[PDB]
């Protein structure tokens, strides 16, 4: 943390955060949620880190080199250490790597390195080859060498994820998935665990073997797993939280931002909010249906609820404000509702289903009060506009999370954010082998295109192509885009280094501060 010139600091520097839900894991090749980053940020720090204002920082690296962005070289500095005093060297990398992309994992991210084309992935993925003939090597004790199969630019940029971070083997060995109990887990961010209470508390403590240990300035941090955003203001405002989760109740926004208005932070968010549908899934598996699906909804209506946030209605997956995002508008994003609700009744009855022989489905979503209020909203929606009758299903986040995975769902509501600040982030989660295919979308076409984005020259021509890959992902209603978020949260006047500016919001808890109050 960076603490400005005159401000006196609290003499107690704790935090309370809402996290939103119970997180997956805190085993970083175990989690693909944001709340399960959000603590990993704290615990675990790779190569790469992101600065303030989102953009890669040195980490565990300080310094690095690359080979026309095909072999890079990292330099790990020197007093980079785990939280029982050992060294991080770039050996932990090589294991670490390996064991996120070993099938034995099944890490839910075990395709985010073949995101950078690591040399071997796509076998190693797929258990053909070994995990060690992975394309990564410890030259010496503080040198990583990445050697990719091609050129990737942005390949720096994947390395802040959560994913990239490196873990103990000998924990990990010794305890299986017990590693990461407060008395077993070795950790080398800012912060160690302290308490694990499931469905009460995560509280981490300042690590002092942290490199950077000396500009860190909360001692401890609470997470909390409140699903509940109504909940989540109550605390907050009655004195609990001291930040509350970036996910408001629709109802009570413009009153807080009328009540306390220096308190209501709203800052761009990378993200887009959808309802996923299940490809696999008759009758889903039918273009002509899903398509239906895709026009019936009335995103103006749905985005009209959260207008005071300022959150703007969706017409394909990568959030328009991407770096090196051109995107166009489909021909039916600007219709009449009217228009896209004839044209969804033909497509229904084209494939079979008719007035009288109508389609029921189920809508899943994760618990909460925002999702809740909203598939109530597109339930009604769908049977009035396009005649489809639609039961919602809530399930815990965890549970949420691993139906999708196993296809036990028709449609559900789903978030995705940016994980690094460029299209393939989100583009790379639709091909046809990526572990987060949850759409369950397998276009030989689409994965097509994103081969054809390295292997172009300029980065206008792959800007152009991710604009084709959306294209295709549209003419194919993978998904049903409902809107592009906006990251709102409350924050107290206290709480210092929470600027809001990196719109993927990745925070750490070591920039933050406690103002005296």
């Amino acid at each position: 943390a960076d603490v400005p010139a005159g401000v006196t600091l609290a003499e107690k520097q704790t935090l309370v955060r809402n996290n939103g839900s119970e997180v997956q894991s805190l085993d970083p090749h175990k989690i693909e949620g944001v709340p399960e980053s959000n603590i990993s940020r704290d615990l675990f720090e790779g190569l790469l880190v992101s600065d303030l204002d989102g953009h890669p920082a040195p980490g565990v690296a300080e310094s690095w080199d690359n080979k026309d962005a095909k072999v890079w070289t990292f330099h790990l500095r020197k007093d980079a250490k785990w939280s029982d005093g050992t060294p991080v060297t770039a050996q932990d990398f090589v294991y670490s790597w390996q064991r996120s992309v070993d099938p034995n994992t099944a890490s839910p991210y075990a395709s985010y390195l073949q995101y950078g084309h690591i040399a071997g992935i796509d076998e190693i993925l797929e258990g053909k080859k070994p995990i060690t003939d992975l394309g990564v090597k410890a030259i010496d004790d503080h040198t990583l060498e990445v050697t990719l199969s091609e050129p990737v630019p942005y390949f720096y940029k994947l390395l802040v994820h959560p994913s990239t971070s490196p873990v103990p083997k000998a924990a990990i060995e010794k305890f299986g998935e017990k590693w990461t109990q407060p008395g077993n887990i070795v950790t080398n961010g800012a912060y160690t665990l302290k308490d694990w209470v499931v469905n009460e508390r995560i509280v981490l403590e300042r690590s002092p073997t942290y490199w950077n240990n000396a500009k860190t300035v909360i001692n401890q941090v609470t997470y909390l797993p409140i699903a509940s955003e109504v909940t989540d203001v109550n605390r907050y405002r009655s004195g609990e939280i001291d930040m509350t989760n970036n996910s408001m109740p629709i109802e009570l926004f413009q009153k807080l931002k009328k009540e306390i208005p220096d308190e209501v932070h709203v800052d761009p968010y990378l993200c887009t909010y959808y309802y996923e549908i299940n490809n696999q899934k008759p009758p889903f598996n039918d273009v002509r249906v899903r398509t239906a699906l895709k026009l019936g909804m009335d995103r103006d209506i749905i985005v009209n609820k959260v207008k005071a946030q300022g959150n703007m209605p969706a017409y394909g997956y990568t959030p328009p404000y991407t770096d090196g995002a051109k995107l166009t508008q489909p021909e039916w994003f600007g219709w009449s509702q009217e228009k896209r609700n004839e044209e969804a009744k033909k497509l229904l009855a084209e494939a079979g289903y008719t007035a009288d022989k109508p389609l029921t489905i189920n809508l899943l979503y994760n618990t909460s009060d925002l999702h809740k209020k909203l598939a109530i909203a597109a339930s009604s929606l769908w049977k009035k506009n396009i005649g489809v009758n639609v039961k919602l299903v809530n399930q815990e986040w965890k549970t949420f999370l691993d139906t999708r995975h196993q296809g036990t769902f028709d449609v559900a509501r789903a978030g995705w954010c940016a994980d690094y600040n460029e299209p393939t982030s989100f583009l790379n989660t639709m091909l046809s082998n990526s572990s987060m295919n949850t759409a369950h979308y397998k276009s030989p076409a689409f994965d097509s295109i994103m081969a054809e984005t390295l292997k172009v020259t300029d980065e206008a021509q792959r800007t152009a192509l991710y604009t084709k890959a959306e294209q295709q992902l549209d003419k194919d209603s993978a998904i049903v885009p409902v809107y592009y978020y906006v990251n709102a949260r409350l924050v107290k006047p206290w709480v210092g280094g929470y600027t809001g500016k990196d719109p993927l919001d990745n925070t750490y808890t070591r920039n933050m501060y406690i103002v005296k109050h």
